[PDB]
């Protein structure tokens, strides 16, 4: 779980869980099902609280969200601390810009969604992957901390 495709297939579920469009074979795993419960829930938030912001900016193709998510992310970690509820946020981001880039995409190509699930994927894996090993992993750090009571 510490690998990229494991971090992809949570980033592709969330969008998936956000757009309405969710596979039909199993479904998703119970880290993934404890994971939209808890981003969609800070992702409204988010959408509350940043309102004014969020209905300025144009999301007009994958690089522009690939940029957006960049400075939304420098500035979400610039003292340099990680933590699960961080975490979540990243997730709760990719949601905003997803919904964002299907209302406003200048050439509406479905496959571009699963482009947003990789620079996710890769920033986290990057940038955060040593810590999540660290605190447990997903299965056993993020699950642990999130999963109902
Ligand atoms: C409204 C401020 C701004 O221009 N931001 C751009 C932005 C980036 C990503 C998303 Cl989902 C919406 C808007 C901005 C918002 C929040 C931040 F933390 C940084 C920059």
């Amino acid at each position: 779980d510490c690998e990229f495709g494991y971090i992809y297939r949570l980033a592709q579920d969330y969008l998936q869980c956000v757009l309405q469009i969710p596979q039909p074979g199993s479904g998703p795993s119970k880290t993934s099902r404890v994971l939209q419960n808890v981003a969609f829930s800070v992702q409204k938030e988010v959408e509350k609280n940043l309102k004014s912001c969020l209905d300025n900016v144009n999301v007009v193709s994958v690089d522009t969200a690939r940029t957006l998510f960049n400075q939304v992310m420098e500035k979400e970690f610039e003292d340099g601390i990680i933590n699960w509820g961080r975490i979540v946020t990243i997730f709760a981001f990719e949601g905003i810009l997803i919904k964002k880039l299907l209302r406003q995409q200048i050439a509406p190509d479905v496959d571009t969604y699963k482009e947003i699930s990789y620079f996710v994927a890769e920033f986290i894996m990057n940038n955060t992957g040593e810590w999540i090993r660290q605190n447990g992993g997903w299965e056993n750090g993020f699950v642990k901390k999130f999963e109902p009571k």
